């Protein structure tokens, strides 16, 4: 009968149905069609049971019910399966789960393993086959329970001790301290003075000769100050310059390694300005229409037929003097091991500009990993570094110059910019005299570390084995949902609840914390795959320690338990009762807050105060120096030599607060004047004072205020609206129940239109406009003015039925039909006392 296989990408199966043809009938997965959704209600939302050799509930994702299914019907006409996912642990359970879901006999099953498109792979790998490793199923399972357990174990208890809507997790956690590290890096730095001084000469000649200084009575030349840099001038300007040494020697340089994920989004966004996920969208194009190979992987390896198919192109394009001898080699990594490829052209023989059926940023990627893949293969671009070593006094100076000799790779790949070194010295022999013309001092302040960009985040993950390539975009993401950190200027800066959360986390999951974690458990994980351990032992040893930290966590502060979040007053007026306010930290982000808070009803206060922060603007145009002047903007606290972070309170009142807050308790407060955002979201404009107006969350759901502290006007959100004018006049219905959610409907009004919406809106958010027939069916409870759209058609000429719509255009209601959910492009109008019907 019919072969079935099953690989992850529909793509890539596209392609191997083709060089097998009939006969045969491949399909994809498109993933993993099936994951997960003491304490019986926790074990029900975990899926998997700790407590009970940890026994679990997979179930088929709410979004893959078809592919599973027209995978069913399909394993009828089939003879013998062939599974042919990844060899990875996250392939051999995705073939783990089809199996378990197609169901059969187990040698109706085969796994197979696809080298590469090419036929002298696709055949080999029927010829070769086995089947599915249960030791590597395992080791997946293993570490999806133990992502499990942490994520809906520890979030909850960050819900009790911090605040709901947080969480944490092995891959999340780690990322959030790289940036709360590197923004205490920054707010401790304290830039240094350092002075560099240049002499311009002419040669014995006439020529022209820039100098540094280097050594003075053989120390390293670095004076601190103005005034030391005069001492030496002083003398520089008297002293008798004579060349020491001309040190001519070939100098080379090499090209990179073609790309992988966390490459590819680094290169575009330092040279197309691309963000990680924007990258991972363009770069899905190119592969779902055959340019590029998949763009998610982490080895720089190229088969031995792309190699050829480089040196091929760059042999017929470029001459010799271009290819190397025999291919260029990188990498030896010991530890090293063999996935998918390297991200590059699927046809080194097609340029980008050809490329016609592609966005012009596709197009941009495609090149950049073009030129990457074939300079690599290419020869070392080759210069003549010149270094004159020059004496005067007790000084030595130094130049230093280039001259390119053979582009090599950068024909291909440019250098954006000459650099330093990309220079010419003129002709001078040791013993030669120099001429003095001009000495050049220049001040100079050391810059605190960069912040990170959301490449230069992944890159640092990627270092430490952290995430995944599929994974790391998502990670930049989520923890800016979560309000850990934040971006501003394509640069992260930590929020104060990711500091909050870091430091909870680090004092009672030392270990989780650590970057390392993940390292430790892949070893651990690669022991189950390889028989040198059993995976129920190697959770159970986990949970152990686990439950050991957290149990501990739960505990009260003095007995080593996780700190609840902590008040720190500061002298600030209470607008409803004047009282001391102080600094506070919440999952939506940081706030300042009434100590009545925390007194019982009679005297409770729950005002609050938003604390917009002032935005670090770094200057493109300083740049190393941009960092160092943001840290020296900054006030230091007087407490304590950690610098301050400020907010403003007022349109005349501003607020800098301590970095190591609320563990430093040192306040600051200035009649500085800025302005100030009551929240943020959907920017509206207040119709009552022209000021912005901002979209909000509380107890009550979704309002929308506005940003003037004067004015109190709020509008709010509608069913099918961006806003809605103030607020209007709703008429319930309980004989309309919802169809997504259990709750019943009710009918409103506003300038978007008249909607029905569900009783338990901010919760339900569920959306439709009313039909003609369920209004003639409630047309009694119909306000006054309402009654007419019942009296409107009820169906179209072809029986179609019909819903109520609002004419933007004529600020007038119409009814109109729709069929398969599509417009039936007829309507009917209400004008002067009669209804009138036509195609739209
Ligand atoms: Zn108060
Ligand atoms: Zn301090
Ligand atoms: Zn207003």
């Amino acid at each position: 009968g019919k072969a079935l296989v099953i690989v992850e990408s529909p793509a890539k199966a596209k392609t191997i149905n083709k060089y097998l043809g009939s006969d045969y009938v491949v399909k994809s997965s498109v993933g993993h069609i099936r994951d997960l959704p003491e304490r019986g209600a926790l074990v029900n939302r975990m899926g998997v049971d700790p407590w009970h050799n940890w026994e679990a509930h997979y179930e088929v994702l709410p979004g893959k019910e078809k592919v599973v299914s027209e995978l069913k019907q399909l394993a009828e006409k089939a003879d013998h399966i062939y599974l042919a996912t990844d060899l990875d642990r996250e392939g051999e359970a995705i073939a783990w789960h089809l199996r378990e879901v197609i169901g059969g006999d187990d040698a109706r099953y085969s796994r197979v393993v696809f080298n590469e498109i090419t036929k002298n792979a696709i055949r080999q790998a029927f010829n070769k086959p086995g089947e599915l490793n249960i030791d590597r199923v395992n080791a997946q399972q293993a570490r999806r329970f133990m992502d499990r357990v942490v994520g809906y174990m520890v979030s909850p208890l960050l819900w009790k001790k911090i605040a709901r809507g947080l969480s944490a997790g092995r891959v999340q956690s780690v990322a959030v301290r790289l940036v709360v590290e590197r923004e205490r890096e920054i707010k401790a730095f304290v830039p240094e003075e350092f002075w560099e001084v240049d002499a311009s000469t002419t040669t014995p000649s006439g020529e022209a000769l820039a100098l540094q200084v280097t050594h003075q009575n053989d120390k390293p030349f670095r004076p601190v100050n103005k005034e030391q840099t005069q001492a030496a001038v002083s003398l520089l300007e008297k002293a008798r310059y004579s060349v020491l040494e001309r040190e001519d020697k070939p100098t080379t340089s090499k090209p990179g390694a073609p790309f992988i994920t966390s490459t590819l989004q680094q290169a575009a966004s330092t040279r197309l300005g691309f963000g990680v996920k924007k990258t991972m969208m363009m770069a899905q194009r190119l592969y779902e229409a055959g340019y590029i190979t998949y763009m998610r992987t982490d080895s720089t390896n190229l088969s031995q037929d792309a190699v050829n198919m480089v040196r091929g192109y760059i042999s017929d394009n470029f001459g010799k003097k271009y290819l190397p001898e025999s291919p260029n080699q990188y990498a030896s990594k010991e530890n090293s091991q063999e996935a998918h490829e390297a991200i590059r052209p699927s046809d080194v023989n097609v340029m980008a500009e050809s490329l016609k059926d592609m966005e012009a940023d596709a197009q941009k990627l495609y090149q950049l990993i073009w030129r990457q893949f074939v300079a690599c293969q290419m020869t070392p671009a080759k210069y003549d570094s010149t270094t004159l070593t020059v004496g005067a006094g007790d000084f030595r100076l130094k130049a230093r110059g280039r001259i390119l000799r053979f582009d090599g790779w950068t024909k291909v790949m440019p250098a954006l910019r000459k650099g330093d070194e990309d220079r010419i010295l003129p002709a001078v022999n040791k013993g030669d005299a120099l001429t003095l013309v001009e000495l050049t001092p220049a001040q100079h302040f050391t810059k605190p570390p960069a912040r990170f960009s959301e490449a230069s985040l992944v890159k640092e993950l990627e270092k430490r084995g952290i995430g995944r390539p599929s994974t790391y975009a998502s990670i930049i993401s989520t923890i800016q949902d979560r309000g850990y950190v934040r971006v501003e200027n394509r640069r992260f800066y930590a929020e104060k609840m990711g500091e909050i959360v870091t430091d909870r986390l680090e004092e009672n999951f030392r270990e989780l914390m650590n970057y390392d974690f993940t390292a430790q458990m892949e070893n651990s994980l690669d022991q189950v795959a390889n028989h040198e351990a059993e995976w129920k032992a190697v959770l159970d040893h986990f949970f152990s320690d686990f439950t050991q930290q957290l149990d501990k966590a739960e505990k009260d502060p003095e007995e080593g338990g996780m700190r609840p979040n902590q008040m720190v007053l500061t002298s600030i007026d209470c607008p409803t009762c004047g009282r001391k306010m102080g600094i506070r930290t919440a999952s939506t982000g940081v706030f300042l807050g009434c100590s009545g808070y925390a007194l019982p009803p009679k005297e409770r206060c729950k005002t609050t105060i938003n604390l917009v922060p002032e935005n670090e603007v770094l200057n493109v145009l300083e740049g190393e120096d941009a960092e160092t002047n943001a840290l020296r903007a900054k006030r230091r606290c007087p407490k304590c030599g950690t610098a301050m972070d400020s907010y403003l309170i007022d349109p005349k009142r501003k607020l800098h607060v301590c970095g190591n807050n609320p563990t430093c308790d040192g306040y600051e407060i200035e009649e500085g004047e800025f302005r100030i955002k009551g929240y943020d979201g959907p920017i509206v404009e207040c119709e009552k004072c022209g000021s912005e107006m901002h979209l909000k969350m509380g107890r009550f759901g979704k309002y929308m205020a506005c940003t003037n502290e004067e004015c109190k006007n709020t509008r709010k959100i509608l069913r099918n609206g961006e806003v809605a004018p103030p607020k209007e006049d709703p008429v319930p219905l309980p004989e309309l129940p919802c169809e997504k959610s259990d709750a019943y409907f009710v009918l409103r009004d506003g300038a978007a239109g008249v909607f029905l919406a569900a009783n338990t809106f901010p919760k339900s958010r569920e959306t439709r406009a009313p039909l003609v027939e369920e209004l003639y069916r409630f047309r009694d409870r119909l306000p006054e003015k309402l009654r007419y759209l019942a009296d409107a058609p009820q169906q179209d000429p072809e029986g179609n039925k019909t819903m109520v719509r609002f004419s933007r255009k004529t600020k007038q209601q119409y009814v109109s039909s729709e069929k398969d959910g599509k417009a039936t492009g007829w309507s009917a109008f209400y004008v002067d006392g009669k209804w009138v019907e036509g195609k739209k």
